[PDB]
């Protein structure tokens, strides 16, 4: 689908087990969502934005769907404001900006 | 243009006669430059990103080149992380995503 930017976009994602509405970020590197349970190992790391570094959960190999679209990739887990989507998904579902 | 996701979307702006590198970031809201200086008065705003908020200085009616593309509207200067181009001036070049 072709997603216009005049509002957020936000689309329903399937992870877990569970929906969640989470934000299409190209300007996120990695894709964070807020606290929940993920199957696994995980490993701390420190992510920053505008306002500084917060502290996440690194599960990696967690399996998402995004608009119908099935991926697998690293998902991060921390007290992100909204749920969003980064580049190491948007990649797998064929994401691209066109202008 | 098609802009893949695989690297982040960094792109030439020009701005004041000057070139920097910015990013096409769908996950915000408004566009932010590092410091710099810009014509006019300036408005107070605050915007908040993964860390936490961050104090800005809003211009508005700002002339803008984003991959040639020229824009007119409000750009924030503060202590940002990286330039960042919102949907505030993506929706003015055409940008939308795809998949
Ligand atoms: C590489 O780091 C990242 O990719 N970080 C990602 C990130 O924060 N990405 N970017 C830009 C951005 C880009 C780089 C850096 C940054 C900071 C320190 C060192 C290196 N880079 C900070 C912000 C900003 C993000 O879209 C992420 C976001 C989205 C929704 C809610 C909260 C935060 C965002 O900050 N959006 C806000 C924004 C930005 C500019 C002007 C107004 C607004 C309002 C919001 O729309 C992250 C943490 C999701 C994975």
């Amino acid at each position: 689908p072709q997603i216009t930017l005049w509002q957020r976009p936000l689309v329903t994602i399937k992870i877990g087990g569970q929906l969640k509405e989470a934000l299409l970020d190209t300007g996120a590197d990695d894709t964070v969502l807020e606290e929940m349970s993920l199957p696994g190992r995980w490993k701390p790391k420190m992510i920053g934005g505008i306002g500084g570094f917060i502290k996440v959960r690194q599960y990696d190999q967690i399996l998402i769907e995004i608009c119908g679209h099935k991926a697998i990739g690293t998902v991060l887990v921390g007290p992100t404001p909204v749920n969003i989507i980064g580049r190491n998904l948007l990649t797998q579902i064929g994401c691209t900006l066109n202008f």
